[PDB]
């Protein structure tokens, strides 16, 4: 029996969180830290401390997770046989190249502070080079996000977004597989979107729904944005133009990891005997 510890990032409806129960239990999800830390021994010391009679770990450390990422990931220690220790990536990024180093969930794999992360990571070149990747258990298109009699844009190669007028306001995702792709597609552009990205997929979604508003359209995982339009009460939201940078979600690991390949396998057959569409219809 395998014990791994598994980092995500919160991200709906892939990975939630909320409070633990009154019995510091989670009858429908999992146990999970979320820290504030990239250092493997503080987390060594804090699960050790969870799973002890003598658990002094702060409660603003622990949550309960639960969604399609952690129902996978249940099924995933089910089959292969392992079971696991899960936590929040402390600086809550999927990951990216910055000042000579990864950040984000490439960065815990890189340093051996997770074995694996769980969680909608997207499978991209760049990070293929370094991070191993099962199959993929999802795939998505980049999208743009737009009020609905608002923004309108015919993708990714709209003049509105490559000569922008003055006070257009839209942004990505920090550290993510969109920035990457626009940073190596269109550098203008790129550096035009630097004040107006955001840390997380939700800052940039409240920023282009809410009032007052502060993006005019907001560059995202299409499959994220559309779950945020299916359950917009108003139906003031939409998702707008051609699909690009098509990518696969997949599970991370180490590169070269003897684990890819028995995820792999599991992934596939969840594919192939339907588990992945009773997963898609119970979150989305
Ligand atoms: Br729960
Ligand atoms: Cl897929
Ligand atoms: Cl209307
Ligand atoms: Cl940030």
């Amino acid at each position: 029996k395998l014990h791994l510890r598994v980092v995500t990032l919160i991200e709906h409806p892939f990975v939630f969180t909320r409070e633990v129960d009154d019995e510091g239990l989670c009858p429908a999800g999992q146990l999970c830290l979320d820290p504030m830390t990239n250092d493997s021994s503080m987390l060594d010391r804090l699960f050790s401390s969870l799973h002890s009679s003598n658990d002094t770990v702060p409660i603003k450390f622990k949550k309960c997770c639960y969604g399609y990422c952690i129902d996978l990931l249940e099924q995933l220690a089910e089959d292969m046989n392992f079971d696991f220790d899960l936590y929040i990536v402390g600086d809550g990024k999927y990951g990216a190249w910055k000042n000579g180093h990864w950040t984000g969930l490439v960065g815990d794999l890189l340093s051996g502070t997770a074995n694996m992360a769980v969680t909608s990571f997207s499978i991209n070149t760049a990070r293929s080079q370094v991070i191993d990747f099962t199959s993929p258990f999802f795939s998505t298109s980049l999208g743009i996000l737009v009020r609905t009699r608002g923004t309108e844009l015919s993708g990714i190669h709209d003049p509105k977004l490559h000569h922008p007028s003055q006070g257009f306001r839209f942004g990505t995702v920090r550290e993510s597989s969109a920035e990457d792709y626009v940073r190596q597609s269109f550098p203008e552009m790129h550096e035009y979107m630097r004040r107006y990205n955001v840390p997380a997929t939700p800052d940039g979604v409240q920023y282009l729904k809410n009032d007052p508003e502060k993006l005019d359209a907001f560059i995202m995982d299409k499959a994220l944005l559309d779950y945020e339009v299916s359950i917009d009460a108003d139906c003031k939201l939409l998702t707008v133009g051609k699909p690009f940078a098509i990518e696969g979600y997949g599970i991370g690991l180490p590169p070269n990891s003897p684990l890819t390949s028995n995820i792999s396998e599991l992934i596939s057959q969840y594919k192939s005997h339907g588990f992945m569409d009773v997963l898609h219809d119970k979150w989305y």
